[PDB]
């Protein structure tokens, strides 16, 4: 059982063809200089639209903003994209459910990456290294470069939670390819 998480989402559009498409999660980047950045205001229209779990995506932002956001938008996660010290993730997690991503290159990002084992880890990756670690994680997501041709591969290698891809279904930054999600879905899932 592999959930699917769609990030870079811009318009209703696509968050709800998402959905259809059996999305678990959609995602919200809220980093100014991402092309596929969007503000609280248009997040917040789409976000309420949802019945999945909304993710909203912060790069080294201060909690008071976090939480202000969160609050308005209506978010139910939190993906801490930075080098956001663990004391600073734990008082965010008193107030609303956090994952916390970690670069990954090679060996000593992973146990970089124990240190925040206590919450769900998401991998901005090669697998081959994930292994001897993967069941040292809660809920482990898997992210980087993927897309319908290479999912498979992915995930019967690391067996991860979720799996997560944002320009792996674009036609252009901030649009997502309709056919593109309803195939990397259908791969993913195993459909």
């Amino acid at each position: 059982m592999v959930r699917v998480k769609i990030c870079g989402i811009t318009n209703l559009e696509d968050a709800l063809f998402s959905v259809e498409s059996g999305a678990d999660y959609v995602g919200f980047v809220f980093y100014p200089k991402s092309k596929r950045y969007i503000s609280p205001e248009d997040a917040r229209r789409i976000s309420v639209e949802l019945p999945v779990e909304r993710v909203g995506v912060f790069v080294n932002e201060e909690p008071e903003k976090i939480l202000d956001v969160a609050s308005y938008v209506q978010l139910n996660a939190v993906q801490l994209h930075g080098e956001e010290p663990i004391e600073l993730c734990r008082k965010i997690a008193e107030r609303i459910l956090v994952w916390k991503a970690v670069g990954v290159s090679n060996e000593r990002d992973m146990e970089r990456a124990l240190n925040y084992r206590e919450f769900p880890i998401l991998l901005d990756t090669d697998w081959s290294l994930i292994l001897p670690y993967r069941d040292r994680f809660r809920y482990l997501v898997l992210s980087g470069g993927l897309n319908p041709e290479n999912v498979r591969s992915a995930i019967d290698v690391v067996r991860p939670f979720a799996v997560d891809v944002s320009s792996g279904v674009e036609a252009f930054p901030g649009k997502k390819d309709h056919d593109s999600i309803k195939m990397f879905i259908k791969n993913a899932k195993g459909l």
